């Protein structure tokens, strides 16, 4: 039996970020089922940072995370965590009222947000079909996230604070014993006053092992693919491109193009694979909107974006389950919110007020709590 102050289940971006901030204050042990910590959703994202995306709570967590991403502590990483990647949201269906509403709502959080006419949008991504473009919003502050550097920065930070990150340690049994949580894996047993459930799409399965009422988390499949651009086209500086109704997105990635139908098909928690129909739909939508020809993609994959009913993230203690803390419902936003979520969850776990910079972004304990979910 190994004792810790905080026992975290899951070493994806959620468990890693929470563990990183916790590790300055006590012994953190993170238990990860897979042989590597980023095998599931944290290794499958589009790795983008967009403030004007998700619910108001999501947008506040994303905005509050920028300070850490742009100014991490010395030794956290060797190169910047963010690289510039503006986001351009294009109206392909002639809906100026919706385009206006998205512009006005986005500019309220991003003062530099711009409204583009169709000619400006086509100047920025010249493969757009001009006759299908009716305008666009443009966020000059968008960024791509170096998810490997960020994730490993969190994980290394735990280990440098005498914490442990244990892979090939699937939590198989969970029990409340003598005022602490005990977790049995095949390879060992672990004990801590606080159990941090950061198991991604599996968070409700973990609650199942513990006898704790679940949140109603719904994993949703999103597929993506990479394909070659035409040889005479330099797309490496293009913004992230999204349609106004999030029917698809397209962005440069490693000399290639990354496309997606931006789907959200409800599924059970599992090692999710792309569906041929997902890929064909993404290819059709991109070819409908642009002059690009997509041969069979060179690489396809899918990951899980997991939501509770209201679309907001969850960080708080369970009702009537002492020491059981949820870090869940990261949705499509777990990377870009990870710094605020990790710092906020660590404060809440320790029963401390949220730091001032987080409260200045409108964050509070109430908007993160799982107990807000009414059945
Ligand atoms: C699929 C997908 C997701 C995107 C995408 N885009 C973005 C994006 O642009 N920006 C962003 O912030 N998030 C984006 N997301 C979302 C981001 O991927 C998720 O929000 C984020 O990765 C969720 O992080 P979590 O830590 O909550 O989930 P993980 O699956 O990474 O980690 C959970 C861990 O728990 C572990 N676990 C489960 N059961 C366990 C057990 N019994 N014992 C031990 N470990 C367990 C799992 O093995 C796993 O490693 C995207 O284009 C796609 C296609």
């Amino acid at each position: 039996m190994i004792e810790a102050d905080y026992l975290v289940i899951g070493a994806g971006i959620a468990g890693a970020s929470t563990g990183y901030w916790l590790s300055a204050h006590g012994r953190v042990v993170v238990l990860e089922r897979e042989a590597q910590p980023g095998y599931h959703s944290t290794g499958r994202s589009a790795a983008h940072y967009t403030v004007a995306y998700g619910t108001p709570q999501v947008r506040a967590l994303t905005a509050a995370s920028r300070a850490f991403f742009d100014n991490p502590p010395a030794g956290f990483c060797e190169h910047p965590l963010l690289s510039p990647r503006p986001e351009m949201v294009v109206d392909f269906s002639d809906d100026p009222e919706e385009l206006r509403r998205q512009y006005e709502s986005g500019k309220a959080l991003v003062p530099q947000m711009r409204l583009l006419d169709a000619e400006q949008a086509c100047s920025i991504v010249p493969v757009l079909r001009r006759d299908k473009v009716f305008g666009a919003t443009y966020d000059p502050t968008g960024a791509d996230i170096d998810t490997d550097a960020l994730h490993q920065g969190y994980l290394r930070g735990i280990r440098r604070n005498q914490g442990q990150v244990l892979c090939n340690h699937e939590a198989l049994e969970i029990r409340r014993v003598d005022g602490a949580w005990e977790v049995r894996c095949d390879a060992g047993s672990y004990r801590a006053a606080v159990l941090v459930n950061a198991a991604g799409a599996w968070c409700d399965a973990i609650a199942g092992l513990a006898g704790v009422r679940p949140l109603g988390l719904q994993p949703k499949r999103r597929s993506a693919f990479i394909f070659a651009p035409p040889p005479g086209i330099d797309c490496h500086d293009w913004p992230m491109l999204v349609s106004l109704d999030e029917s698809f997105f397209l962005k440069p990635d490693a000399g290639m193009l990354l496309g997606s139908p931006a789907n959200a098909d409800p599924v059970e928690a599992h090692d999710v694979q792309p569906e041929q129909l997902d890929i064909a739909t993404g290819m059709y939508l991109i070819e409908e909107a642009t002059t690009l020809t997509i041969r069979r993609p060179e690489h396809t994959w899918a990951g899980l974006r997991s939501f509770v009913a209201d679309g907001d993230l969850v960080a708080g203690y369970a009702a009537n389950a002492e020491g059981f803390f949820w870090v869940a419902a990261q949705g499509g936003y777990g990377i870009q919110t990870s710094a605020a979520m990790g710092e906020a969850s660590a404060a809440l776990i320790r029963h401390q007020p949220l730091p001032a910079h987080l409260r200045e972004h409108g964050l509070d304990e109430a908007m993160l709590s799982p107990r807000r979910l009414s059945p």
